[PDB]
């Protein structure tokens, strides 16, 4: 059979010649018999002294950890960045120092609105977060499989993501949610559109792109910085499923990218994605048509052409898939000295969300978590206890800072970057940015015919179920795209009503 | 459309010609704009002092729970039980006490071993859960759509778990884990073999029957006990759906089951069961030709009549999935007097199971949640404090017992019904008692011809993908219950193979 | 005896012409005997399906919560805020509205580095929390005993609490961690002065005053904005105790505040403060001679006079300590329209930290608990779930925004107040600023002869346990102060060295 | 200074040829300046940008996890145990294998009632918890200063601490609860006795005895079992503080007991404990005048002499008091072959309720913890997952039992000794068991007049502030010991009256 198939045949195998080893409680005495309780007589009840018992039943009532919010559904892998180009005048980051420079990663790929056991092959965006552990601590780049989102600020995320999953009283998926909220907040266009084309069910994680989305800060030696974008397209080439074999797979095979992934890899079909960048300077940042940090926009390559920097390659399965996969947390706050965060709303909200959420989902030391640790880097500091606290907890050392007796010392180095900024402190609507130019241009140019008549009939497939009264005001902002867009729509809106 | 498509609507409707609430944090603060967050001027970064933001991404950050260990998949309505005939003879709990009495109901229905994102028409056993609240506490009936189980001594339970579900290492199911353990396990054929019949994927939650499985025990005014079963069949017909069915609905709508019982009771058509128990008495315990608390085994109904008790009667759908689903928690362990446990293994394990898996996956105060309240009884004792203490916590009553100061007194009328019992405290192996006999009644009587051809092509079709060695030793113990059975499943498995 | 050593009596007499409640499990079930467990004969082993030895032995394993971080030791009581004079024209809050106009309180008292054991009369400052259950929500005025803190940054408060507590290795409290922090950090001079004054131990909760200590921003209708600070002094007047009686009350009654308020409020003796603010006007905030954000110094009276505003009054204990003191949760953050942050880098701080432990030390959905919620006020928003969701989790209503089905809308009056900031974003030092004049002027003005003796006694009594280097270097802090400050300091460690 | 005080000193001095380790976030990301925030200009608000401030803010926020809910207050150490004599005859455990063999140990010291920052030197039982990490798994021997305890039932235990610790509504300690609860128990007769008398307040940790207090069972190589009681008698001397003395300390030295043990192993003054059992056949079991599982009953030591097995030895400190001792978890359900638990119904419960506990204070996989894991053991089982799992989650290995690809097997020689039992199984009133013989005992014959007088002294200095009702019950019971203990103590409660 498959790779996957035989795991435990290949595991007993492994073993070889080897004695089982000792079934044992979890404080390690040996269990004598753990296939029957303990009982009073063969027909009597069961005594509180079968501590065998206690000890499996209460671990296992333990098992379960909360899921993420969101990309809850997903699959890992390991292995390496490899710097193939010179980036060192952009940034001073120790990941890029030098050609052939080699990183260990950790990746995670993921669907978004599903649970743990939802199907694979499902519209959705796809998460693709790397985590480079860099001697200058762990850099966490939580990219997505699209170069935009649906909304420029943090504030609706909790809003955009609650219609995208259960209605709070039926339990169901809800169209009148999903394209009600849509609808009133047309920024979500360009995003709708490309989530509708053809990319938005990838055959596999292999066969898609993934994309910081937003724009961030490099940073040299010299302490000169400039904006960027993270690149990382597919070696593999780019592949989706129609339609009817997503459908087809999703009741088949629901794990068929955890599948497709693990198989690749243990059969030696390491999966690989070129590492880029594009870069825009202070200068260039003034004279962007657009705001270049609204996350519903893309810096044209024609005007901002992508600078190769290195090599992202898959090679390691996970061993236990819950203490590595699971568990695994990505902070896009984890940035080490030459890279850091952009102005742009959303990246600033998520700079406060992952810590906060994963000290509730794993817990408040969940960088003590082997796959979290940032083992490449020496943590020192005056953070102390904590539950689980399951390293040396730093020992005796000095715990308050400043100290003189020779505890950690800050370096003035690694200072981030000073930027000043103008108008008040306050709430700047972005509502009224533009949300159909860049849209228009995906319709007319990065799409073609057939592909622009699939993504009209997989809008109308799905906007069909929501009311009419929110049919109308969606088609409203398709048509302002443009108007083939909204009519086209609207005719197959009009079949299925 | 159907009610559960046009909840908001309704609920819009339902508030029609009266204004909005204003939109306030957790704290009750009101906002003035929650579309757009704090800003140092219009492309500047995100202010530690926006509040509603934070306020609002925290709990965003900290909506999901651990799922059920098993069982994570499910539908909740609620309604009531009725008396409809006198059985105070067996027992006295108020629950019985007259003809006519109602008492509130709580039930959830459920798969087995998908994760919360699964589809509902899938192969697996169907949680039926029934939260009694009287005025002797909460009494929890839970459930199963099967009168037997797959095993007879609950420390095999966290393995034969982990056997249904996903491989530690892939993530993927398992052909191997799955028949590797049944095979081993040969007691699990009586279950297996309801598992894979028709019954083993029925058409929603009101087409099929419900049971306690377990013997329990009911002791009536006089102090005198019997045994019993719980059984509750479905007024609407046992209703099954075909494999390919059950395979395109799992595609279609994974939420089959939640969609079909929230539609019903919002049309009317509230579904209810019969509610019947088969007595025994302690002297024909002794001669019970099989241990009559191993629950791979039935009490033929030829022998042990099933007795009409009353009928319970969904009529009320949840209004917030998770408050009153999701948190709903059911411990075979809240029994109020005249109803007690048998020394039946399992059902000794659950005892301890539910409650502390509870206080792990809600929290140590699960019970004050209000869907898990004893609402209709008085909770007094000498019980404090814990995380999330949400009532005034017994105020400055007395905490300690014994006292002199008038705090909560027990009631010698609820102790419980005595039984001796001899025997060396041990642990007995059950593993070599019978395995087959009842299960060929099954398959000989239950079943007929056209019945035991799909059975046989339903295993067939999953244990395909096990490994030789482990289709052997199941045909093995298939072929012990009846040859017909084994040389069936090999034919189709050669073929297979 | 006093009120609170009759508590229990009390409680009895209470209930006289009534039987005692039935003693129940935690589902309610009736108890029949709760003073001895199951065993099979009477000296036999302990049965499992002793659900009622379990079900209380495991809510007594829970009991515990962690305590606060800092401020674990307190005392509680409730009451109500009046308006006794009108300052509309600073700000628009509702709990100001009218004079006359009563706003429910609930209030904690607290020293700050002892655990929950610890004694009540030691000399540290004292936590005086005020919650305002107001119709715009809570609002949380966590002030101190005192005006001013150790430091202005945030950033070291971490660090200074480490220095306060214990020795990360020995446990033991260390005068080296303490003076070294002190004698690193000046800006502390200020707060150690008060601190090792006379009400550096006041007598009790009832003879001391309470301040918001940080500069907050009032708002009025019409749009316009002032800085402010809050006072709230004590009705009952200063009272402290002797180093000598504090040492005696710590052995005889560590817990001499808990008893002493409890008292009072028990007996009729309900203590009360009268609630000031002073003003500074953004153009004052120009003018002023220090930073008038820095938490190290305070509003000269002279220059900024007290302005009277109401009364705080306790007039009712705790019915139980823990569900509503010991579980009660004030948060900085909390603030309703009319009341905002000011720039104050220690208070932009506590913004985040209040909150942020609370959903640790309490859990996710904290602001349901009982005396945290804001009663006063209909909380409607667009957050849902999390751990014990302890109400209906608002329904059926739609969970996103903007939404088009009636749900919660934004209020713009209750938008936030516009400021232009000017300078880099970065980190800016403010080690250097101000660390003597406002500490001379107490020395030499405030305090007289015997004041500043004992002043010296005190901090030398201490001080003189740390090392001499440290020694030195903290005597060369005071003598910048004040030549006397440090030469009688010096003195006397002489003495004691 | 001493050792403790200059425990910073020699840390720096340890690593004086070193430069200071640089400071990080908690992700490993060098920090430039972790003493100023971000902020908008000089006096600007904060930044959500500011990750170093959050990254270590939110863990300050988290730093507390419930303290235990009794014996809360402690000390701990580490070294080993030396087996000196052969006690193979009686049992297998690898702990007792040969002359010589040693085994380390990790031994945590306690009082009982008060909280974290309580006083050492209050009147109090003393907890002694051993853990010994054997090669068969740990083995925690959980015992106190004490043979004996004041209840005979485990359901009994949450009532007595709550009579112990604080008024539920006051939150003061409460004379009343304290005596009701002793009065209305008569069976604490023999432990209030030890309690009061002079051992009542041990000088330090050094100088007072420990006892495992229950009966276990020891059972040898050939299966053959015996009866035991553990004794662990101080090597330094028994030495007590006076009441004046103790009182003076608990306001001085709070961590009297920390300290003092602390020193004595820094400075080489490794304190030790001889190591005894007692011995009692199945056959003098049964002709024993008290139930010999009574554990408010010793064996006299004329009946049953000190068998010496070996000696406790600590001269090791904790490196980091929270990860070492704080999250140091004893379970007397940690036992492994050879040792095992007796009919106890006190012991049988704490099966229970430690683990439980456990579970709760520390987390689901507190066993993970460094100081809680069998290091000596190979841990091989079929558990996994649960929040915070820190190690490999034991790989790929087959996660179910039975299986046939090589995981562990359960071990026959590690089957647990069965005995015959034949009874009702029922709650058995203990109340009414011996409650004065063994007291009268050591009142008239193990103390002379001195130490009678103090004992009736420091009882009335007590239960002088109960409520008369209250005294008399007491003094009923006292007299029923012996006509002058209670006739002593009502001449003392009448003076005070
Ligand atoms: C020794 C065997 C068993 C053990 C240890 C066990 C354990 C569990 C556990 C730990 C849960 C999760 C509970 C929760 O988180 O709310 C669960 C759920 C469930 N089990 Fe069992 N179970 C066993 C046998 C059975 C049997 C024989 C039945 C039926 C007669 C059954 C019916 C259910 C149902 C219906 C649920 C879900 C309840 C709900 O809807 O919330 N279980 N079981």
């Amino acid at each position: 059979r498959d790779p996957a198939s035989d795991q435990m045949q290949h595991w007993k195998e492994q073993r070889a010649a080897q004695k089982a080893d000792v079934l044992t409680t979890g404080a390690g005495n040996p269990v004598g018999d753990k296939l029957n309780v303990i009982t009073v007589g063969p027909r009597g009840p069961l005594l509180v002294q079968d501590v065998v018992f206690t000890d499996e039943m209460a671990h296992f009532d333990r098992e379960r950890i909360p899921e993420r919010v969101v990309h809850a559904k997903g699959a890992g892998a390991f292995g390496y960045f490899e710097v193939t180009h010179d980036i060192t005048k952009y940034s001073k980051a120790k990941v890029f120092e030098h050609i052939g420079k080699k990183t260990p990663i950790a990746v995670r790929f993921s669907t978004v609105a599903g649970e743990s056991g939802s199907a694979d092959t499902v519209r959705d965006p796809r998460g693709f977060a790397v985590k480079f552990y860099t001697e200058d601590g762990n850099w966490d780049l939580v990219g997505n499989n699209t170069p935009i989102f649906f909304i420029r600020d943090p504030i609706l995320f909790p809003s955009f993501i609650h219609s995208q999953k259960r209605n709070p009283q039926t339990h169901l998926k809800d169209p009148d949610m999903v394209w009600d909220f849509w609808s009133l907040r047309p920024e979500s266009l360009h995003q709708v559109s490309f989530l509708f084309s053809d990319r938005g069910i990838p055959d596999g994680h292999r066969h898609m792109n993934g994309y910081g989305s937003h724009t961030f800060k490099l940073v040299n030696a010299n302490g000169e910085a400039v904006y960027c974008k993270f690149h990382y397209k597919t070696d593999q080439g780019i592949k989706n499923l129609s339609v009817e074999d997503a459908a087809r797979l999703s009741q088949e095979d629901p794990d068929y990218g955890i599948r497709d992934l693990f198989n690749a890899i243990a059969t030696g079909k390491y999966p690989s994605w070129t590492f880029y960048i594009q870069v825009m300077t202070f200068n260039q940042a003034e004279t962007f048509p657009f705001n270049p940090f609204d996350l519903t926009k893309v810096w044209p390559h024609k005007d901002y052409p992508l600078i190769p920097v290195g090599k992202l390659v898959l090679n390691r399965n996970p061993v236990n898939y819950f203490a590595e996969v699971e568990q695994i947390a990505f902070d896009p706050s984890n940035m080490p000295p030459g890279i850091e965060a952009s102005p742009d709303k959303m990246l600033q909200g998520r700079l406060f969300a992952y810590p906060d959420t994963h000290r509730h989902r794993l817990g408040p030391n969940y960088l003590h978590i082997p796959v979290n640790c940032p083992y490449r880097a020496r943590v020192a500091n005056y953070q102390r206890d904590g539950p689980m606290c399951m390293q040396d907890n730093q020992g005796g050392a000095p715990n308050y800072y400043p100290n003189s007796f020779g505890a950690p010392e800050q370096q003035p180095s690694a200072l981030e970057h000073s930027i000043q900024y103008s108008g008040e402190v306050r709430r700047f609507n972005t509502a009224n940015d533009d949300n159909v130019t860049q849209v228009r241009a995906f319709y007319v140019n990065v799409l073609n015919e057939e592909q622009r008549k699939r993504l009209c009939e997989n809008i109308a497939g799905h906007l069909k179920d929501a009311q009419i009264f929110i049919q109308k005001k969606a088609v409203k902002n398709f048509t302002e795209v443009h108007p083939d867009y909204g009519s086209h729509i609207q005719a197959l809106l009009d079949k299925y009503n």
